[PDB]
């Protein structure tokens, strides 16, 4: 029996812990794989349709909710940025928040930016998708609410960013995503396949 | 807006089995068929696609599976009949040619076959009877994982070369129950053939 690319089971994803900030998540071993957007972009929905449960992050915020695919393969939801009505003292120490976790996680392989279809790189989007690549992680772009574009301008604006991210230094995949349709959601497990068939050398 | 949505296979179900096709449900929706030598890992592909340890079975019926409403996995029984006389060997393997030839609701034929010894017994006649039959067809190079990836990719892509002499619609991929891999190139077939609904019935 020989090494191949392990196709992991998504729907078997569980909830393991939640953390204030950097300084209570757990060990800074195995492999993290991060997703992040602006609130209301569709984050918790595309979680949610990947592992094929309900309320997958226990929602009732700035908390940082981890998830195990299995032992030492963790799903972190990063919480959305945007900050309606928030005073900038805060808003500027909850973006920095964002920017420390992608450069200091030694774990963190991979970055999931969701941004809605009909307004991609808006907000935070670019400084996130920068601080990765800095950081040499990895980005998928999901476009999501794809189902709200017909085919023909769905496709126009998948070209339209995936000529944009070329301007930055790095690996940056964009892949149009239905939560409501559940469709992308093959290109999203191929790319979390990727990233965690990446096993810390010494840990195997 | 339409898109092409990724069903979710873990949650299939069992349907019904028929001993011959006129026993077989109406001829509607659409289905997806599995074939291969007995023991070439046909259950054991189908229960790792699904997620389910017992859902196909091994111990001459065809078991019928049900992904979503009009969406059916078809598992064929097993050919490659060891010690069974010639006279049910034939009928068995005319039976497998009647269901590719005559279901109108068939859209796509899953072989697999051991990838260390490809295209044997019944295996490319089963491949010429869907193509003939205007189906596609995924041919699995199942137990992947007792060769190293350079004979691995040796091997599949000279059964790429070899299945160029049929005259259709032939996809080659390896794949590995015990290592959980090549599941997804199964699922996007699946998902493409899934996504071909019949212009009646939309
Ligand atoms: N049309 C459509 N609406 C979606 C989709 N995903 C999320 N939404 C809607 O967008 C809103 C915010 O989604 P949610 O997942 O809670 O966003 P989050 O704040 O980023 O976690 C809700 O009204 C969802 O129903 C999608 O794929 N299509
Ligand atoms: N190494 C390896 N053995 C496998 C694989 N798939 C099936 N087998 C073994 O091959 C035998 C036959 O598999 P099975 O799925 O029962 O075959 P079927 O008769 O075609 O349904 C069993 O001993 C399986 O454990 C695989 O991917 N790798």
């Amino acid at each position: 029996h020989h090494h191949m690319l392990t196709n992991w089971n998504y729907q078997l994803t569980h909830f393991v812990t939640s953390a204030p900030d950097i300084r209570h998540l757990p060990a800074d071993t195995g492999i993290e794989v991060a997703f992040a957007g602006r609130s209301n972009a569709g984050k918790s929905s595309a979680l949610n349709t990947l592992t094929n449960q309900k309320n997958l992050a226990r929602t009732s915020t700035q908390l940082i909710n981890l998830f195990e695919v299995a032992e030492g393969k963790r799903l972190v939801d990063l919480p959305g940025y945007g900050y309606a009505q928030v005073p900038e003292e805060m808003k500027i120490k909850w973006q920095r928040a964002l920017g420390e976790y992608l450069e200091k996680r030694l774990c963190l392989k991979g970055l999931v930016v969701l941004m809605d279809i009909r307004h991609p790189l808006k907000d935070l989007d670019q400084q996130m998708i920068e601080w990765a690549v800095e950081s040499d992680i990895q980005v998928l772009v999901l476009l999501t609410k794809a189902d709200k574009l017909a085919s023909g301008a769905r496709k126009a604006q998948v070209n339209m960013v995936r000529e944009a991210v070329l301007a930055f230094n790095g690996d940056v995949q964009v892949e149009p995503f239905s939560s409501l349709k559940k469709s992308g959601v093959d290109k999203l497990r191929q790319k979390l396949d990727s990233w965690f068939n990446e096993i810390p050398p010494q840990e195997a």
